[PDB]
């Protein structure tokens, strides 16, 4: 779809559900530095500095963190979800963020958190546009 300008993120969380041994504090504080910068260059400008950033384990932590976060951030624009391969985490996410609690989630393979790409941060921010677009 067309680009959409006009969007920035001011608020937003990190829910990383991979590993903290495999996806650590630096790869996470890399990833959001690469993404501030390209979101920035394109004009859809993600903050540096997200409200929450937690380790999680388990479809059943997913409930409880998210309420959490509704109950805690007001102005709550986006909870990014770090994923650790294929995971019954991601249909859980999706039932809690858009059935339950209408809250947006942008989802992320751990590899493209390890290692970053221009491209594959390119697919997530263009990604992010589309669902705060209209
Ligand atoms: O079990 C799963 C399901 C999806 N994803 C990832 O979720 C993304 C899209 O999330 P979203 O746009 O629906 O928020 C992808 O890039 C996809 O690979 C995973 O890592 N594991």
């Amino acid at each position: 779809k067309q680009f959409h300008t006009g969007i920035e993120i001011k608020v937003w969380a990190i829910a990383c559900f991979a590993p903290q041994r495999q996806c650590t504090e630096v790869h996470l504080k890399s990833f959001t530095e690469q993404l501030r910068k390209i979101s920035r260059d394109a004009g859809m400008p993600i903050q540096g500095q997200p409200c929450f950033c937690k380790y999680a384990q388990g479809a059943d932590s997913v409930e409880p963190m998210f309420r959490h976060l509704k109950n805690t951030y007001a102005g709550l624009q986006l909870v990014v979800v770090i994923l650790p391969g294929k995971t019954p985490v991601y249909a859980e996410v999706k039932r809690v963020g858009d059935t339950v609690l209408g809250m947006a989630t942008q989802c992320v393979q751990m590899k493209n958190v390890q290692r970053t790409t221009p491209q594959t941060l390119s697919n997530l921010c263009l990604k992010i546009n589309v669902k705060l677009g209209g």
